[PDB]
């Protein structure tokens, strides 16, 4: 009775619908209305819930977009809990830069990636991206984190023609949860 406001995926259904509603928003080129915040605030939501998952479209701005979620990131710097979060193709650039905060303390990239020990997976992800090469290579490592408090926040730069193929897309990345493990055995298939 107590605690059903929230469910496990009830909250994200609703707030995913309303931003694709601006996804395809009916705006004219002769007068294109901006409006990047309308799911900076529907997603910011979201993650103040607790599932972190749900998907989000830019109409204009790329370089202000890709430092804007990593504004969410500071919402876990307070939580004492880091996250792991790439943009898109623009994201290698970023490594050289981005030095504010993600200089290299996301959360199990220690000895995971160089030197096969696990690290106890209790990280946020979100992975903004126009290239769905980036959303497929991040899934698969975050599938072991997402086994324990781990979740996938991504927006994209790709999908104002085709929205719902970019889901089917990252589901492709080898994620897939049957019952007593996840896809955390395939690394490549």
């Amino acid at each position: 009775t107590s605690g059903i406001h929230v469910l496990d995926e009830l909250s994200v259904r609703a707030l995913s619908r309303d931003i694709m509603k601006q996804n395809r928003v009916t705006v004219h080129p002769e007068k294109s209305v901006p409006r990047t915040a309308g799911y900076s605030d529907a997603v910011s939501v979201l993650a103040q819930d607790r599932p972190s998952l749900a998907i989000v479209s830019g109409q204009g701005g790329a370089a202000g977009q890709r430092e804007r979620v990593a504004e969410l990131v500071m919402m876990a710097r307070e939580q004492g809990r880091e996250v792991q979060i790439i943009a898109a193709d623009r994201r290698s650039q970023m490594n050289m830069k981005q030095d504010e905060r993600l200089s290299g303390e996301l959360i199990t990239g220690r000895r995971q990636l160089l030197e096969g020990m696990a690290f106890t997976p209790g990280s946020t992800v979100i992975v903004d991206q126009g290239e769905k090469l980036s959303l497929k290579e991040t899934l698969t490592l975050l599938d072991g984190a997402a086994r324990h408090n781990v979740q996938v926040l991504i927006t994209d730069s790709g999908q104002r023609t085709g929205t719902g193929s970019a889901l089917m897309a990252m589901k492709d990345a080898g994620v897939n949860t049957y019952r007593w493990q996840g896809g955390e055995q395939r690394p490549a298939t």
